[PDB]
């Protein structure tokens, strides 16, 4: 289990303990997966989305049953196979993002460009830039939101952790659907019951019992 974000992210000044990152609560490195939705015309190959992720375009490529070339639709959402690891008491798996235009800001970072997959709490713990001080050209340490499985996790079959990224209209049922898992156990992975609300724009951890099914748009229609 982690904390669930609970939109704490869209608040800059908001220090809440989850926006600096999944808690260090387990085995130290592990396997685990990203989702990411294909954004035109930037980040959307095997080849852009790896490079902002810091993944590899062949795990990409095999992740979702395509060619490490194929480019993806606008809003489809690919899974992203990443190393997770502990750094500073955090699970994290590391990226680096240099900015393209001043004006984009920690928060434009997180939430647009990264699409939830961190925060702008980590970025500001993680770089040594003032949020007011950011340029075109600035590279920047990028933590993304990745954790590895607790023992009562690993004792259930999970043998995975994904980071989900939701959208509008999805609910704990409907996303454990898609992974062929119980609800009970997306809600236990992140600290909430069934009666707590879940916000689009912002990620969610799914157990795994397996390799995510390669084709989500196809495993998310009803
Ligand atoms: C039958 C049944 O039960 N069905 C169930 C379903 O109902 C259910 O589905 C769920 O249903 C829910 C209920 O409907 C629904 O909940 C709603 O969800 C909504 C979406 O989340 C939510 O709306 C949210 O609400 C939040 C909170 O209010 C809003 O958050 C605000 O957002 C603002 C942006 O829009 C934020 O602001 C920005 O803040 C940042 C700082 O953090 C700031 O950044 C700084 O900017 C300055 C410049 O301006 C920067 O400074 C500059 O820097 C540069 C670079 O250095 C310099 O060059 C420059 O000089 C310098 N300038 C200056 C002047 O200094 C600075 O650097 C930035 N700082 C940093 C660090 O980067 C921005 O400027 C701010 N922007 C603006 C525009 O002001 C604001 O902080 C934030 N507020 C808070 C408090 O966080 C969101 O906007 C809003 N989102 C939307 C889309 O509207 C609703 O409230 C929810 N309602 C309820 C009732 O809960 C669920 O989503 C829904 N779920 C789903 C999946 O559909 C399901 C599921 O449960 O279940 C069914 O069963
Ligand atoms: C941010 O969150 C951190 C994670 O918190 C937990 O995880 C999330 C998912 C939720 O479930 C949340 O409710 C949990 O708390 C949090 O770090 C945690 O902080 C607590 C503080 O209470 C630590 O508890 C202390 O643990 C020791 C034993 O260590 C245990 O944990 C570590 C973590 O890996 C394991 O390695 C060990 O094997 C143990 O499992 C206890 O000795 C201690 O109890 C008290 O004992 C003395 C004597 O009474 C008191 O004087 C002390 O004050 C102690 O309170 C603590 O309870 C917990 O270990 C730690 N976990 C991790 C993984 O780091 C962190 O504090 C949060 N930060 C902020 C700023 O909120
Ligand atoms: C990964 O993607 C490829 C390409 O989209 C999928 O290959 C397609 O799947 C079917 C099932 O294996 C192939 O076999 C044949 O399909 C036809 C369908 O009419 C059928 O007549 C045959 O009996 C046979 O099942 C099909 O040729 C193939 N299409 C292409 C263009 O290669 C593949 O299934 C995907 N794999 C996974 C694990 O998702
Ligand atoms: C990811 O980045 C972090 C820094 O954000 C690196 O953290 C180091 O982790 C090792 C091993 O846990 C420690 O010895 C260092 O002291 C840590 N540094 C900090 C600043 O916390 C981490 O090495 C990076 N991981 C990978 C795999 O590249
Ligand atoms: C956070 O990022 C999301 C995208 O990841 C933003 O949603 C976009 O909002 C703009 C409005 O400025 C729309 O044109 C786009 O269509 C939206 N994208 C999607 C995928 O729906 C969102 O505005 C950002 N900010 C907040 C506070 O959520």
């Amino acid at each position: 289990q982690q904390e669930y974000l609970n939109n704490n992210q869209l608040d800059c000044d908001n220090t809440h303990n989850s926006t600096y990152g999944n808690v260090c609560n387990s085995v130290t490195s592990c396997q685990s997966y990203l989702t990411f939705k294909s954004s035109s015309p930037e980040y959307n190959t095997p080849s852009s989305i790896s490079y902002l992720l810091n993944s590899t375009p062949s795990l990409v490529a095999k992740s979702n049953n395509i060619t490490d070339v194929t480019p993806i639709i606008t809003d489809t959402m690919v899974t992203v196979p990443v190393t997770c690891s502990c750094s500073g008491g955090r699970y994290q798996h590391n990226a680096t993002y240099n900015l393209k235009k001043t004006g984009e800001t920690y928060f434009s970072i997180a939430n647009n460009t990264y699409q939830s997959l961190t925060t702008c709490q980590a970025l500001m713990a993680q770089n040594p830039y003032d949020a007011k001080n950011l340029f075109a050209g600035d590279d920047l340490h990028v933590p993304l939101r990745c954790a590895c499985p607790t023992k009562k996790q690993s004792d259930a079959g999970f043998k995975y952790l994904l980071t989900y990224l939701v959208s509008q209209g999805e609910s704990p049922d409907s996303i454990a659907e898609i992974f062929g898992v119980d609800t009970q156990s997306v809600l236990d992975a992140n600290e909430l019951d069934s009666k707590s609300v879940v916000f689009y724009f912002t990620p969610l951890l799914v157990p795994l019992k397996t390799e995510p099914p390669a084709r989500l748009q196809i495993a998310a229609s009803p």
